[PDB]
């Protein structure tokens, strides 16, 4: 059912390539604007997009499900795959990573190199392109926009934060706290992942109401904070065949949650272990994080914070998800929890 | 009168920056905007923004341009100018330049490298953040936000065709045509730098009509032509006190307009150089390109190209300027010719 409804919304990326790929003037520009897009926006999990899609038909009566409406979620879906494109796309440069969902990153590829700049920001551009095509006749068009527009500017911020609190050479252990941590995660991960989908299926099922969106953004916010804490924690612990792609939280000297975790444990020997070992190249100095990490016993640390922070997160949905359906968000947290 | 028109236009910023920089956990991320804005918006002629500015004056009767009207109009020219500083600063970090304004450009900053390309895209988040909080109860609000879409995407196409036609280490002289030429200038620089700015003038006036817009689009993008040759030309014969910054067309195997002109006029002797020594690092290959360009007199060819472009222009402004006062657009072309 799951790897069905999958399937369904890969199907219509070919239509998504199709209409922006369609003078014979900026012919080479529009196919290698087709090669960022087949390299860059599929092979994800889509649970971004998905969930546009499946809230939509959970928030919509059947009868108002025709073909021209389901064709609009299906594009907003892949209008939020797209942006996520484009975070990824940049993100992997900043952070120096070197492969994404199974593959080297797009700008680590021969010939790509910083010209990837522009290929993200062609990536955002697509965005508006499909709303304009497939929604600007609709009463909910200027709330989309805005609704994309403000998410991309709350994520430059997350980002901003994440990227100030990790400078490159500097010792920032003092700035790694969990106050720090949480403004990070709300700004650069929680809006774009779990508010913005969840936010465009109900505007586009004419729930536009600004207490339900604050009711809706109360669980997904918190959400959106386990779901960076995961990251997290799966940069230096998870099965790199698993995630697609390689850790660099340590070498880039990242405000991630295990350190801030690891913080608040440490003896002063342990303290002064991190401060000599965190935010450098050295793969024996990433070793020794990771091992003082192990020390710490992190990973059960985080086994039982994931139990703690489902059961929060499910005591939210008894209080706000109403009048929405339950399973609108219950869905959303099958695909993060397990 | 225009040096006065431009001092008007900068005692505005320091509003633009107050309103963008008003919870406080995002402090230390507001705090690197302010400085974004500080460094990369400010020192510029302000060619784009004082064009808003001045159409909007020209095109709007005097009793409607009240206090709250014409603090739109500037603060419309300030979007202008922060789509220009989004476009500049990663233009800077793809062409590996050195010095922008007259001082190094922001990505080469001790301390900001690849960081340049969040900020970047923080400057252009400020664009929608201004004509929300500014122009969203006008009726031209939603005209305005698609202008500056379609401007962002047309630019990124454009720029994608420049990266594309300069290969990093390939010869790529015989992609170098005036037809490429026309069609990368055309999309990467006509329609933001100039189509946008009396665009966006136009809808404030409410002139929205597509045949208006159409026939000043006419006259805009064969001045922005011009504007981009120009660049070109004064990136290799410029004198850097005056144009802020060091050029790299040859280092960087770009289809420049000298490049097109040098390739028209070459003996096979002539081209066996300009082969050899283009889309290089080497100092000495440089200098043997620009003594080629010397040797067939492409700065003449170059004067006398900008007084017939000129001719051409003002032949397009009699044909298409009506209902328009021809004055918008011969003050917009005082800022490029001479
Ligand atoms: O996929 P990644 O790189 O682990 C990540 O989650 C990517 C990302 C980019 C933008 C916003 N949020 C997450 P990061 O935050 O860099 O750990
Ligand atoms: O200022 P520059 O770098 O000479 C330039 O004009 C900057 C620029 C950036 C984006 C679009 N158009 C021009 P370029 O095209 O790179 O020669
Ligand atoms: C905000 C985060 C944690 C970045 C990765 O998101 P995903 O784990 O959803 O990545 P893809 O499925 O799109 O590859
Ligand atoms: C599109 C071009 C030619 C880039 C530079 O524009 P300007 O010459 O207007 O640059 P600033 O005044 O903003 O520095
Ligand atoms: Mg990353
Ligand atoms: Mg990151
Ligand atoms: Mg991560
Ligand atoms: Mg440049
Ligand atoms: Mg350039
Ligand atoms: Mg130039």
């Amino acid at each position: 059912v799951y790897a069905q409804e999958k399937q369904d919304f890969v199907q219509h990326f070919s239509q998504i390539v199709r209409v922006l790929t369609e003078h014979p003037e900026i012919g080479d520009a529009i196919a290698r604007l087709k090669e960022v897009l087949e390299y860059n926006t599929i092979g994800g999990k889509y649970n971004r997009g998905l969930t546009v899609v499946v809230a939509f038909r959970e928030l919509v009566e059947p009868r108002k499900q025709d073909a021209d409406s389901l064709q609009r979620a299906w594009t907003v879906g892949w209008c939020v795959e797209l942006l996520q494109a484009f975070f990824l796309v940049a993100d992997d440069i900043m952070d120096s990573s070197l492969t994404r969902r199974g593959q080297i990153c797009w700008y680590q590829k021969p010939g790509v190199g910083l010209d990837a700049i522009n290929d993200a920001n062609l990536l955002e551009a697509c965005i508006y392109r499909l709303l304009k095509l497939y929604c600007r006749e609709q009463p909910y068009y200027l709330n989309l926009i805005e609704l994309f527009l403000q998410s991309s500017y709350q994520t430059e911020i997350g980002q901003t934060l994440d990227l100030l609190t990790a400078p490159q050479g500097n010792v920032d252990l003092v700035r790694f706290t969990e106050k720090r941590y949480k403004s990070i995660v709300k700004y650069k991960t929680a809006f774009y992942s779990f508010y913005l989908p969840i936010a465009a299926a109900m505007y586009m099922a004419g729930i536009d109401g600004e207490k339900e969106h604050a009711n809706a953004k109360k669980i997904l916010l918190e959400m959106g904070e386990f779901a960076q804490i995961q990251d997290d924690y799966l940069d230096l612990f998870g099965d790199p065949s698993v995630t697609g792609k390689i850790g660099t939280d340590i070498q880039d000297n990242k405000c991630s949650w295990l350190v801030v975790q690891c913080l608040q444990r440490a003896t002063p020997e342990q303290y002064q272990i991190l401060k000599e070992n965190y935010g450098q190249k050295e793969a024996e100095k990433v070793a020794r994080v990771k091992a003082l990490y192990e020390e710490l016993d992190l990973p059960a640390v985080f086994l039982q914070y994931e139990e703690d922070s489902y059961s929060h997160i499910m005591a939210l949905i008894e209080q706000y998800a109403a009048p929405l359906p339950p399973a609108v968000f219950l869905g959303l947290a099958r695909k993060i929890y397990k």
